[PDB]
């Protein structure tokens, strides 16, 4: 049993739910949050300028410092780092933006990166902002996290919509 409440089940594995992923972090505060991050950790909209504001920047201060010492992730790739004051830990994950052209196959590398966390709260990866079409990457998803994931769609057509057309 976890703290999660109110999602519709889609599979053994995948949960869905109409929410502000912020406000959800909040209430719940779970061992992960799924950053719809850039390669740069750039948080300035979508989930992470809305988790970053949330976090008063402390996100980006902790992201600037990571990269920094790293220097950019990769499109497909993640990293861990805190959750602030919104989870134990932000699980990082750079999706495709299809709005600069990046390899919509690379969404399912992006999704493997769930693998290795038993539990998240996390985003559908490229949706919103980064311009994939949101009933592929729910796809994408269901076809590759094996571990317990809560989604946060943010838009109420969407929700709808991802749970009154999924196969
Ligand atoms: O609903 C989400 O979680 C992200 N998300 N995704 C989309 C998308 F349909 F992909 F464009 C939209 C939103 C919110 C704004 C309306 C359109």
């Amino acid at each position: 049993v976890n703290s999660f409440s109110g999602y519709l089940k889609l599979t053994d594995n995948v949960y869905i739910k109409n929410a502000d992923i912020v406000e959800e972090a909040k209430k719940v505060k779970p061992t992960v949050v799924v950053n719809a991050a850039n390669v740069y950790l750039k948080h300035g909209g979508g989930v992470a300028g809305a988790l970053n504001k949330a976090t008063n920047n402390a996100m980006q201060v902790e992201s600037d410092d990571y990269i920094a010492t790293n220097g950019p992730l990769k499109v497909g790739g993640s990293c861990v780092l805190s959750g602030h004051n919104l989870a134990k830990h932000c699980l990082h994950v750079v999706g495709p933006n299809v709005n600069k052209g990046e390899d919509i196959q690379l969404l399912k590398s992006a999704y493997e990166n769930f693998n290795q966390h038993e539990v998240l709260l996390a985003p559908l990866l490229s949706a919103g902002i980064f311009g994939a079409d949101p009933i592929h990457s729910l796809r994408v998803c269901v076809d590759t996290v094996r571990t317990n994931v809560y989604l946060a769609v943010f838009d109420k057509n969407l929700y709808d919509k991802l749970v009154s057309s999924f196969l």
